């Protein structure tokens, strides 16, 4: 939590929702139940069961090499490809730390450069990991896409959105980023 | 149904399993009750709950392009993209029917050329067409694969086997192919 009015929610079947319109006219600092599909952390349906307006803070934009761009607030949680000691980890960032030349995650489905950056030297280094198996799995998922950001600017004061999905994860996606509720 | 004993059923996590090994010495003919995740379609967890040994049956060969191979009865269904009448769609055909030139689908997630043939001409001849975007989605997924069928041989006789997924779809990864139940 918290990101801008204008981020599209991905939804099944190639839908998407700007998080604005999902309670349209939702009041300023607003609990407000819904029932909605949206996509997970990979591009599965699940159910997201409250809107949160939460009023109007500071908002800064993450902007990615390729262009895709996402904006919420300094403690606003989007999934990064961290390197953990040699080891390619998802792991949650806060906008507030993220920086440019940091690898968030894109979930491909929320739309209808090469490779999972330092996999192969993980691989040929460690391997015979018991887990380094189960890793490579998670990485090279098709469905994911690991942008370079390039960078995090601020963009004001604004109204900001959140979404409560009913998963332990409790993550979706936002303008192909993987944001946390 | 069927499948060779050979033929690797996709689990969560990377991991597989030959099919004649979900239960070890079944006998011939037998109606087995198990507690199995398999990867589905999608590659998603899918429960299986039985696993059927059909006896011994004429078997084939399916071989693709790039090498892989899955062997079973005439009438087992593989899921292939075929063209219906200027839509790529995705539909179960029965080995018996399988011929080089045809596209099954690999779901790469069983694992741990360029692009989806036809939705170009496609899109660009329909994409308004309201479900254009819908198929657009499902074809697009990055965890497919569509392989181009070499070569269908006849294989033998042998023992033969098959899973029950408790799903609508009845669908299992064998050797990187979606099969059917």
């Amino acid at each position: 939590a918290s990101i801008t009015g204008d981020a599209l929610v991905a939804l099944p079947e190639g839908e998407s929702v700007r998080i604005a319109d999902i309670v349209p006219g939702a009041r300023p600092n607003s609990d407000n139940a819904i029932d909605l599909k949206v996509l997970d952390r990979h591009g599965n349906p699940v159910l997201a069961d409250r809107l949160f307006h939460s009023g109007e803070h500071p908002v800064y934009a993450v902007r990615t090499v390729e262009g895709l761009r996402v904006t919420g607030t300094a403690n606003h949680p989007l999934l990064c490809l961290v390197d953990v000691a040699g080891v390619p980890t998802l792991l949650w960032k806060l906008i507030d730390e993220i920086k440019p030349g940091d690898y968030a995650v894109i979930q491909r489905s929320a739309f209808s450069t090469v490779g999972v950056p330092g996999l192969v030297r993980f691989l040929e280094a460690h391997h015979r990991d018991p887990d380094a198996k189960a890793i490579a799995d998670e990485l090279t998922d098709g469905r994911f896409y690991y942008a370079k950001v390039a960078s995090v600017t601020d963009a004001g004061v604004q109204p900001v959105y959140s979404l409560r999905v009913d998963t332990a994860d409790h993550a979706f996606i936002t303008n192909g980023f993987v944001s946390h509720n």
